[PDB]
């Protein structure tokens, strides 16, 4: 009755030969196999000083010995901290800082400077690079297999991430060991993963959706899993012929619908294909089933919550929807401001509760009261609404509704009836301050190669569709719109870039 994530996974292993991950070179390990590692990692964990509840940071590229260190630290009891392998020294010092972690996994070939940081914190660093080699594998060699798995508790900590950054600083959530192992399985029985499952593995595992969906779902399913460094999409389609799922965010979709190769029969032995992470777009939707003949299934998440809500797999698969809320999780939407809930199909903000649901933010207890309903809902800053079947709505972040004239403006209606123009790719509408309407409207625009609409043409095409008010004041067409490291669209860089335009 360990309610370590570690146990609960690994403590009864009934058929420990079976495979669990195959490397991209094409290793093979098996469970029992995957549980020895980890259990020579633990060693390490404590040899370099690991006590219980202690943070290991951990900055590496991909690998399967970066998922056995997510294990170890989690089986000896620590709390696991993935960063972006992107994150720049300076930058590392504040999560180092702000996280005080007692080991610190880094590349080799940043082991000075991050021994500078380190050192602050008085944190040991241990080395890993993307070929599974470092100062972690050398300690590991020599090690044990063996290691009692720590005892926990539901409540007790097994992770910190911190979230991507999109609206402000990165903060860094509280994971427990029942937030995890309650969701994933909990996302097994729902999308029906089974031993036979073979999940094509594409994913940063810094991140909630490669580290614990991908991971872990497939894990306490004991299916197996086939690693791949990045999206590499011909890579990916190659899998398809001896892989049953794939988990992707929607840029895995609209590249892969560019590729020649994607048709019925590339992907014919598929059983699923899962988007998550960012909206994955009505059109999106309906040209993948177009091309392919499958219906994707969307769901949503957030660093702080897990995931929330999920399209049925046995049932309707909504283009533009993410989903009824999942088994044990509750979800609402309520008035912004009161926090009244409201009728079903308004559109307000989306809360959820549940045991997915973390247990705050890492040392602002202040923030994370503000961000908790007293009867212990927490506010996702996502609007949307909920329809007649109980399906969630995204609409978008709390922060992208645009005030103008009086009249709250939601951009994604407007996209997409720009995004529907012959010649358009995609558009983000954004609001930035002007001083007769409070806020502009403004329409940042991807066009075509050689494409000849331009912002008249835009701006008449919305005309006959959009109410006045609803207008943007301008079309400002651009090569490409920024992204994250996980394909979000960054519309806090475009307001930043475009927040002078109608001085
Ligand atoms: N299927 C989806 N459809 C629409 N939006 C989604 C979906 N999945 C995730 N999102 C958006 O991504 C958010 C979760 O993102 P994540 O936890 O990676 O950090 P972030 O919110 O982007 O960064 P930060 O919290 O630092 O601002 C959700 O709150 C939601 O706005
Ligand atoms: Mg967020």
């Amino acid at each position: 009755m360990n309610a370590n994530l570690f146990a609960r996974l690994f403590d009864k292993l009934d058929d420990p030969h079976k495979l669990a991950i195959e490397t991209a070179a094409g290793d093979k390990i098996s469970y029992a196999e995957l549980v020895a590692r980890a259990g020579r990692v633990a060693n390490v964990l404590v040899a370099r000083g690991l006590q219980v509840g202690d943070r290991v940071a951990a900055q590496t590229e991909k690998s399967v010995e970066a998922l056995v260190l997510y294990l170890a630290t989690v089986r000896a009891g620590g709390v696991y901290l993935p960063l972006n392998t992107a994150y720049t020294l300076h930058e590392l010092d504040y999560f180092i800082t702000d996280a005080e972690p007692k080991i610190v996994v880094c590349d080799p070939s940043k082991r000075d400077g991050i021994a500078a940081i380190a050192a602050k914190v008085g944190a040991t660093v241990e080395t890993l690079g993307p070929d599974g080699r470092g100062s972690l594998t050398d300690a590991a060699a020599g090690a044990s297999e063996a290691f009692a798995t720590i005892d926990r508790g539901a409540d007790d900590l097994a992770a910190i991430l911190y979230t991507s950054g999109t609206t402000g600083r990165s903060k860094g959530a509280m994971l427990s060991h029942d937030n995890l192992a309650s969701n994933s399985l909990t996302l097994v029985d729902y999308w029906r993963f089974t031993p036979d499952d073979v999940l094509i593995h594409a994913l940063p595992i810094y991140h909630t959706h490669g580290l614990f969906v991908a991971s872990n779902v497939t894990l306490f399913a004991r299916g197996s899993m086939i690693f791949l460094p990045k999206f590499d999409p011909d890579k990916i389609l190659d899998l398809m012929a001896r892989a049953t799922v794939l988990m992707g965010v929607p840029t895995f979709y609209t590249r892969l619908l560019q590729s020649p190769r994607l048709t019925k029969e590339t992907t014919g032995h598929m059983r699923l294909f899962i988007s998550g992470s960012a909206p994955l777009l009505a059109d999106t939707h309906r040209e993948w089933s177009a091309k392919t003949g499958h219906a994707v299934l969307e769901r949503y998440g957030m660093t702080e919550t897990n995931m929330n809500t999920s399209n049925p797999y046995d049932g309707d698969r909504v283009p533009g929807a993410v989903g009824p809320a999942l088994p044990g999780v509750s979800a609402r939407v309520t008035d912004p401001e009161t926090g009244k809930e409201l009728p079903r199909g308004d559109i307000g903000m989306i809360e959820v509760k549940g045991p997915n649901v973390f247990k705050g933010y890492w040392r602002m207890p202040e923030k994370t009261k503000s961000e908790f309903r007293d009867d212990g809902f927490f506010i996702t800053g996502d609007l949307g609404k909920i329809d007649e079947r109980g399906y969630v709505h995204i609409l978008g972040r709390g922060k992208d509704l645009v005030i103008t004239g009086g009249f709250n403006v939601y951009p994604k209606e407007i996209e997409s009836e720009i995004d529907a123009m012959p010649g358009v790719v995609e558009s983000a509408v954004i609001g930035v301050p002007h001083a007769d309407f409070g806020e502009g409207v403004t329409a940042v625009v991807v066009r075509d190669k050689g494409a000849t609409i331009d912002e008249a043409q835009v701006l008449h095409g919305l005309d006959g569709q959009l109410a006045k008010f609803k207008m943007p004041k301008k079309v400002i067409f651009v090569d490409d719109l920024p992204r994250n490291t996980m394909g979000a669209v960054q519309k806090n860089v475009l307001r930043e870039t475009y927040k002078d335009i109608y001085k």
